[PDB]
């Protein structure tokens, strides 16, 4: 190979080890949410995680409920438009 | 294949950051009912494991202190009866 | 044995009213950790049944409206192509 | 039997049917908490029950946690008293 070619290849290995460290740290935080590898956490950290996860669970349930209600309102609107569109049977006369 | 190996990792990092924002209750709009329901099941399972750990930690501490109490009481009784 | 049959029922009513106050979060002081934990398991099970019912009710309503939409769209297409 | 004896016996049957109705109504409310026989309930009643039960579940978890913490503080206090009581080995000298 070449010297300048080694420096460019090893430079990529440097930014990969910067990204792998960022990925590993993200995967650590992700194991905690999901309730895994909880041992290293202090009872204060463990309490903070619980409050975060439950606030998050309350948000998502409220969102799934609102999303279902919005879908129901959208279908009733479509029904009213399809019925009043059907009533144009008045053309077929 | 060192250059493309970074893109593969960046794609994995980006996707993990997306899933991470979802748990935590952020960037929820693009998600379907099915997806939000799956998040709810995981968070509920996640909360039961945290709570089971907090409970077990308290029970372990309580068993340790009761054991110390049982050892101290029986030692004091010998001190007392031997006067 | 009609007079004592009332006391047996009153005792059953009193005990049920006690359990009823516990769920609802009232008169909790006399209760042990075991007892409070049992209440938590029942309330958590109770909430999942209510939520499963609210979800099923919404899904049934949504399936009914989508079915009406499918019937209306196919009827309008025949109206349109027959002009 | 006797007429006055019938009136007293049937009077007890009257107050029993007043108590049975009170018991049945309590058992109905109790089946709803416990998540059973939910069908007759309107979506508004069903939502109110959910809010009641979850507020109740949040109270009881906070209470079980505080009760465990109070037990831990009580045992540490007992330990300090039993240790300082043990140190009176100073008598056995």
């Amino acid at each position: 190979p070449s010297r300048e070619a080694l420096a460019v290849e090893l430079s990529s290995q440097q930014e990969y080890l910067k990204l792998k460290e960022r990925y590993d740290a993200l995967q650590r935080t992700q194991r905690n949410l999901l309730g895994e590898d909880l041992g290293p956490l202090s009872t204060k950290e463990l309490e903070s995680l619980e409050r975060q996860l439950d606030s998050s669970l309350k948000q998502i349930r409220a969102l799934r409920t609102q999303f279902m209600l919005d879908q129901l309102n959208d279908l009733q609107s479509k029904e009213r438009m399809l019925t009043e569109t059907n009533k144009t049977l008045r053309l077929r006369l």
